[PDB]
């Protein structure tokens, strides 16, 4: 039907108030819908796109689970499901958005909660229900370059798109050429992997693959997918040995692994982007910076680096062993078969 | 009977010599129970120090032990039941005082003992003896800054202290004031928790608890106590707490954990303690000091930093998997109720 067409709508222009009208579309928000900061505004706003639209998007009021702990991410923040506290916030909205029956009613719980929650943790939510929900099958969900360019883009073409948009009319519009080879000069000979590293392509395929292969998810059954272990196994042990393929062609050794977390690390990397979305800019890393221990209270991370060491001393420990020990304190074999997995 | 209120005049004057009269009262000390250096003049003594006594208590020779361990540790060393050497010692000294089983042979064994093994060690060694032998129970033993101030007082009173008995008769004599917030200035924020790190109660407390609950004597036996486990878990844990309290009093934030033993430790101190029975005085630990490798031959220490690294690593493991193993092989659960136990 529409519905599934509509909700493509929300990928459009991700910190644009929802009520603003996406392509030749526009939302017939409720007055009550409208975000504390915008409601005692309603009349004047939801009449001065309301002309100037093709179609208009009814959305019924319903209900609305508390959104509470989706709403604790601040909008201005970053993501990362990296991060304990975000798996949590994320994995709860999933759980929602997933947990409305009806394709209506999904479209009238992401309509409200759509601006006010962080866009990144929106964008992944959604992107998750639809991809494993059986109402919104084969739906083409928009690239996320597309929706979120300031993580695959300098930071430096974002004031020239501005100024060009603004100045030049449609149809005269330059394109905007994206540097490459930007982020190191030829001093770092780590610089000649730009093609790779930075590659649009390469880190899409990254992003979409931990889409479909979660490794955390409420309801085991979307994280339990044949062999995924094994797939982590191998898809990151072939990027590895194609990267050291190409350090080949650029006359560098195999990557030196990270042997011991003590030791400082060489190799420092500025990657010069910018989130529009925290408005702020990604830090860097200098050159021999030292892991050091994480004690982020906000972020509910409090790990030492031997924490890290220990699981490390474990896990070889049962490699070598040839067994590893459950819960319950049963052995498991690691086998030929299900041994990698 | 007597024989109770005879033994606390034992803790009188630690380092003056049995033979010089505690109190009101005198021993009537055999003279195969005067000290090597002083038997050879004995008889000149008892008569010097005979004078301004009221009673004298007489006391029977008995057989007595070896008291060889107990004599191993110097006069003038200090006594510590954390030394390995020293538990060997003490436990040896407490089965001697614990083994004599009546109330006089204890009284005899005691004079004889007194000056010639080191202070410290005799009042613990008594200590423990008295508050767990059935004759001896329920005595109220003399608070042990009493006897040994030298422990729990800024050295420089003690010259002060000289002065004031020598020159000033009696009865005229001022209080000494003991300094407090002494050990470090402004400069040091750490020196704000004085009147918590250094109070006189508190350290008492410290002391006692150690005392009705030691980890090492003979058999279970005054060790095996219920839940002592528990009870050194909790009470540790209540100084933790109430401390991080006084920071936050002090404008300060929550104490840091000792991560890891090869990084620097910030905060030095200086005690400013000087002990009179070895005459010397504490040393004090420099800003930024490292843990080092122990190698203390006449205490009986060879341990590495490494050894205590292994004890943390197997113990973090043992408390994740959820059991421990005996001696044996043998697994045993840290269920809820006895695994902290
Ligand atoms: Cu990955
Ligand atoms: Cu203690």
């Amino acid at each position: 039907m529409n519905y599934k067409k509509n909700l493509l709508l929300l990928y459009d222009r991700p910190r644009e108030p929802i009520f603003m009208g996406k392509g030749k579309s526009v939302f017939d928000v409720p007055d009550n819908y409208l975000t504390d900061r915008y409601r005692p505004i309603g009349p004047e706003i939801q009449n001065r796109f309301g002309e100037l639209a093709e179609e208009r998007i009814p959305v019924r009021s319903i209900a609305l689970p508390d959104l509470r702990i989706p709403m604790s991410l601040g909008r201005q923040e970053q993501f990362s499901l990296f991060i304990p506290r975000h798996r949590k916030i994320a994995a709860r909205l999933i759980d929602i958005f997933m947990g409305m029956r009806n394709i209506e009613e999904l479209q009238s719980c992401a309509v409200f909660a759509r601006d006010r929650i962080n866009p990144y943790l929106f964008n992944y939510a959604l992107s998750v229900a639809l991809l494993h929900r059986r109402d919104t099958k084969n739906l083409d969900l928009p690239s996320v370059v597309e929706v979120f360019p300031d993580k695959y883009v300098d930071s430096r073409v974002f004031e020239q798109i501005r100024e060009e948009a603004t100045v030049v009319p449609e149809g005269m519009r330059m394109p905007i050429v994206i540097p490459k080879d930007f982020t190191a000069s030829d001093l770092d000979e780590e610089h000649r992997l730009w093609y790779f590293r930075e590659d649009i392509g390469v880190n899409l395929h990254h992003w979409h693959w931990h889409l479909v292969y979660p490794f955390e998810a409420s309801n085991r059954a979307i994280v339990d997918k044949d062999r995924r272990g094994e797939l982590f196994y191998y898809m990151h042990s072939q990027l590895i040995a194609r990267y050291n393929f190409e350090r080949f062609c650029n006359r560098l050794q195999r990557v030196k692994r990270l042997n011991n977390l003590r030791e400082p690390i060489a190799e420092g990397y500025f990657p010069k982007l910018d989130s529009l979305v925290a408005s702020r800019t990604w830090p860097g890393r200098v050159d021999n910076a030292v892991i050091k221990d994480l004690n982020r209270e906000l972020d509910q991370i409090k790990q030492d680096v031997s924490d890290l060491e220990r699981w490390i001393d474990r896990i070889y420990e049962a490699v070598h062993q040839g067994y590893v020990v459950d819960e319950s304190g049963n052995r498991i074999f690691l086998d030929e078969e299900k041994g990698i997995d």
